[PDB]
Order: C-alpha cells, then structure tokens, then sequence
C-alpha cells in the first residue's frame, strides 16, 4: 500500500530523514516509477503551536535552479500539512559517507568542497543563509550508480527550513510605513549573520579530515556554555594538514564573524584553486 | 451588509488599520451587538510570495492574558487567509491621541509608560521580542489618563528570543551551526527598549527623535553615525532625560538593560 501525494507516492517504510516537524520518504513519480523522488511532510499545525518558525523553503527552493542544490518538483498544501516533491539524493547524506569511510583525503575534502562553494556562490547571490548545514543534509547523489568512485558522486545541499533571507528585515520596514521607531540592530541586522554558513563548513570539513566535530559537548546546552566561556576557540588541527587547508579551517573556524573569512576569500581560496 | 467571522461580524467601510498582508476592521459580535471587536485578516497567500516570514502572532495572543495586551477571542483558518478575532480599542492608537494632545506632560507619560512596561515585562518573562513598537499599534482603551488602559497590537513582526537556541536543542546536534546563530538571543533582545526610546521622545517633544528621507537613508545615517545623540530640550527633568539617553543608544550593549528600564527612577517616581 502507497501513500499518493499528487503525481507520485511513497511507502511509510522508506523513512530517510526527520526532523521535529518534518518527515522525508522515498519515493516516485505514479506512472514514470523509475524516477525517484523525496516527497516532505511539513507539519504546520505543530510547527504553528511552537516558537520555531515556518520558513521559507518552498519560495527558496523554488528560487535556486542549480546542481548544488535539490530541486523542487511540486508542493501540495493541505490545512494541516505541506507536501514537498523534491530531488532524490540516491547515495544518502555525508554522515553516512564518513560512516563508511571514516576521514577523507584531502583531495575528495576538496572534491565536495568545491561543489558545496558552487552552492554557497547561488545562495549568497542571492542573500540566503542556510544556518543549519551540517552532515546530515549535505547530500550524494550518484547520477549513474555503476559509476560510484568519488568523480561520480555529486553533492547536493538539502533541507532550507531554517533558511533566511538577509533583507528580509530591510523589507518589512519598506513595507511597514515609517521605520523610525525600528531598533538600528533590526535595520541593520543583514550585517550580522552573514558568515554563519562558513563557520558551518568549517566544521564539516574538520569532521570529513579528522573523523569528529572540532569541539563536542553532552549536551546542546553545554556546547552553548562552552562556546560564550571560550572567546577565542583554538580549533585543533592535525600537524600533517596540508599548509592550504590548515590555513582554509583557522580562517572558518573563527568564533567571532569579523574575524572569519569573507566569501570572496572562501571562494579565490588557494585550497580550492 | 456585513461579512460573518464564525460569532462576529463587521462592515468592509470600518477599516481601522492596515498593514503589508493584513488589514484590520472593527467588528461586532452578531447577537451581543455592543460587544466591539477587531477583525484582523492576513492574506497567507502573498504573505507566502514575499520574503517576509509567517510570524507567531497567533500563538503569542493565544498564550498572553494580559490586561496591557490585547486579548484574543477567535481565530478562523482559509486557505488563503486567517482571521484573528481580538479585542477593540476603543480610543485608537498612540499616535491619533499625540495628534489631539501634540505632546504630553511627563506625568501622562509616565502613567502611559508604567502601563508600557507592564506589556514589556511579561513579553520579557516569555522570551517574546515585538520588534516593530510605535505609536501607531499602542492602543488607547477608554472606560483622562487614569480612565485611559494601554494595549499592545499587531504582533505580525515578533519574534521568540530562544527559537535559534530551540531548534539546535531538537537538533540534537547544534553542533555544526554558527556561534552568532546559537547565541543570537543577545543581539536583539533590546530591540523594543529603542523603540519606547523613541515613542517617549515622540511624546515628550512631538517629533521622533531622528527622521531620514526613506528608510534606506536611516538604514545609511545608523549604519554612518556609530553614536547618536538625541536632541532633548533642555526643562526635560533629569530622570526622563536620561530614560530617553539610555533607551536611545545605537549599540546593544550600551542601552539600558530591561531591569534598570523597569526600576528606572523616572518610572518609581
Ligand atoms: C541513512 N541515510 C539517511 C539519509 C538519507 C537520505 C537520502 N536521500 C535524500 N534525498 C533527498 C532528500 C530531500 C532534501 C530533498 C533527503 N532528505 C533527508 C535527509 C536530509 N534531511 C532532511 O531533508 C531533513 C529531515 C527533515 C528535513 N534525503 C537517501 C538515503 C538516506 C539514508
Ligand atoms: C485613525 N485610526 C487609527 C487606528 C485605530 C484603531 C482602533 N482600534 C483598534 N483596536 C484593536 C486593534 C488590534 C487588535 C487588532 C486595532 N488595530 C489597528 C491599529 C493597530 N495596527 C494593527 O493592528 C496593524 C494593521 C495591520 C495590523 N485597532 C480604533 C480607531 C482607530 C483610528
Ligand atoms: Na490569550
């Protein structure tokens, strides 16, 4: 038994990911049953009766048209619940990936990188911050699954719910009347988080090198009481790091954004020439 | 004649405000005819074209039963739309009252402002920042100042200080998000402080305090004047002088903490 959503449909038995309001399934188109697809439940009754927002991942997606990033198919809303149709990552995410190969190369770190900066460049042409990347929705994909060495895989980023716009707040205030009430923090704050996503990376990248996350905590809480006690995080890094990445990590991972690289460097930076 | 809200009606002609993806009208309820009401209607259809987020104005009136906020009596769900059923203030806005009075003596604004502070302290216990305070959503409810209640509307902009912090909390891993992401309840967590800043000064004096072309030109004169020094006439009393200094700093970190706006002599007096 298949569950319909529009054109395709799923089996409640092919689970691949969840989040506290949100549900993802394999699936497939009805009629072309080979085209596989992620079909996403969204619960937007539970989301509405908690502090954590809806987002904007339907007008995002629907906005980006790049191979970095999983395309969007079709929504269907229901008064409840929204549905997503959106592109299938065959290879499953990166956590599973350094599951079975515990740290990578260098050269297949700047293999993924160099796809993940692709993405990066849409989305800050555009003025989108992720703020949650993380292993488990930076994804593979595997265009021909008989070729399944690292030049067949390509990297597709997922999973845009807590994504926002920079000039969102500029917007309102366009559209608001008079802003002169509004605090300078809130019509400034496109200056604030931009950087969040290099810092993400960062991150990702140490794990893929060193097989953890630079700097683990029990708990979300105590993580957060680490990172407000430590002003000046020295990430650990491995001596036989090659110069060029060595150097890519310490300018990510800097704990305070005016410290951290800009895109542009990101982007011209040695490691990814 | 009249457009039915599940117990309530109103008439299309009693538009008392209106925003980007809402406007509002005073209503009724359909059998108790003297009960007055405020029929919000947000178009969640455009709302969801723009890159303006879905608030939680729902959730926050729901959860609210304050007298300096206004109450919630309904909600009705389109597909297309809601409907937000609140209560009616009778008396309008702050700004159509400075537009009688052109500016109030310290004592009316003290008065007003204790009623204020009061919104804003169970805003502050619940994490809930406005973000879009003036006077045209602090509401007048009459039945003279001692006659006079103060209401807070139009919660569309707000935001939960502690959301970022929750939903690395349901992540299990917050592991891999930005340090200015999970710790971000302390950037903007005095946004409304400024903004009574400014609401005060527009009493006091009958202007706001600093005024620009278009909102890209205030944008560039915060953005160009790292400090800013309000201009305060000179009989202001020292206590609301130095309310309105500490309330209109540029920087977070300098403006007047919650508890010393709360215990702020001005306000003891
Ligand atoms: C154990 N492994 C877990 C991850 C995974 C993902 C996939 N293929 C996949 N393809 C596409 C997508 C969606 C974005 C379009 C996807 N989504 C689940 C993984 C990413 N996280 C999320 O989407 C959040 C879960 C609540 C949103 N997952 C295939 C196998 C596996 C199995
Ligand atoms: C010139 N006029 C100014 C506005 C006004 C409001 C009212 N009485 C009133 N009572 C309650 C409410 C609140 C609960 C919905 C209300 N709302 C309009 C004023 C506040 N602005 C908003 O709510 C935004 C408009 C898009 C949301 N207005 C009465 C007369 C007048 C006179
Ligand atoms: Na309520």
């Amino acid at each position: 038994s298949m569950e319909v959503v529009g054109d395709f449909e799923y089996s409640k038995r092919d689970l691949v990911g969840h989040g506290a309001f949100a549900v993802v399934f394999r699936g497939r188109h009805r009629q072309k049953t080979d085209w596989e697809v992620a079909i996403k439940s969204i619960n937007k009754k539970n989301l509405s009766k908690s502090q954590i927002l809806l987002g904007k991942e339907i007008k995002i997606l629907k906005e980006l048209q790049h191979e970095n990033i999983v395309a969007l198919y079709d929504v269907q809303e229901l008064p409840n619940s929204v549905f997503l149709v959106m592109e299938y990552c065959n290879g499953g995410d990166l956590a599973d990936y350094l599951q079975a190969k515990g740290t990578l190369s260098e050269d297949t770190i700047r293999v993924f990188l160099h796809q993940i900066a692709a993405a990066m460049r849409i989305l800050h042409s555009k003025g989108i911050i992720h703020r949650d990347l993380k292993p488990q929705n930076i994804l593979l994909s595997y265009a021909n699954r008989r070729k399944s060495s690292v030049s067949g895989i390509r990297i597709k980023i997922a999973d845009f719910g807590f994504a926002r716009y920079l000039h969102s707040n500029m917007m309102a205030a366009d559209l608001c009347g008079s802003p002169m009430y509004m605090a300078p923090e809130v019509i400034m704050s496109q200056h604030y988080d931009a950087k969040a996503d290099l810092w993400s990376i960062g991150t990702v990248i140490y794990q893929c090198l060193v097989g953890k996350p630079p700097f683990q905590a029990n708990s979300p809480q105590d993580l957060r009481m680490f990172y407000e006690k430590n002003r000046s995080l020295m990430p650990s890094i491995p001596r036989e790091t090659s110069p060029y990445l060595a150097n890519l990590l310490l300018g990510l991972l800097q704990r305070n954004q005016k410290d951290r690289m800009d895109f542009e460097a990101f982007f011209s930076h040695p490691f990814l020439e």
